[PDB]
DNA sequence: CCAGAACACCCTGTTCTG
DNA sequence: CCAGAACAGGGTGTTCTG
């Protein structure tokens, strides 16, 4: 019953190594598999929350990285301990 | 040959009273009618240019109004 | 030439499947 | 539980129509 660490929406589980909602889970996967040459229109600190997370993919992706999301998370936990 | 005064894309003609591109023309009309209440994720001063105009409809719509865009101007 | 409508795509987020 | 795929919708921008 926790909150997505990236956007504070209703979290759905531990995804790519972090507590997140589903939207952030698929957003991160899409961002890492393509290019993430996104551009912030503000000052690289946009507020990423449930209604505003769509505004700035640049800052959203940055928060994903900063919370520790990574593709090999599940496979890394499966080497422990 | 010219420049949209809202997003700086190549403008297409005078729309709603102002030199704008086509995307800004239709954005503005949708903003006034659909009257969604948009919310900035920054500080209400986002850069509105070709690639970023889509990031912040609140600020884009503000820049539209500030450039003089107006529905009943014809 | 411009307003408005239609179309066509992208991005997103929910649901399905392995 | 959680990854990845599929599917459904909203916003955006170009083209079409009045
Ligand atoms: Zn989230
Ligand atoms: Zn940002
Ligand atoms: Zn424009
Ligand atoms: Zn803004």
């Amino acid at each position: 019953s926790h909150m997505c660490l990236v956007c504070s929406d209703e979290a759905s589980g531990c995804h790519y190594g972090v507590l997140t909602c589903g939207s952030c889970k698929v957003f991160f996967k899409r961002a890492v598999e393509g290019q993430h040459n996104y551009l912030c229109a503000g000052r690289n600190d946009c507020i990423i929350d449930k209604i505003r997370r769509k505004n700035c993919p640049a800052c959203r992706y940055r928060k994903c990285l900063q919370a520790g999301m990574n593709l090999e998370a599940r496979k890394t936990k499966k080497k422990i301990k």
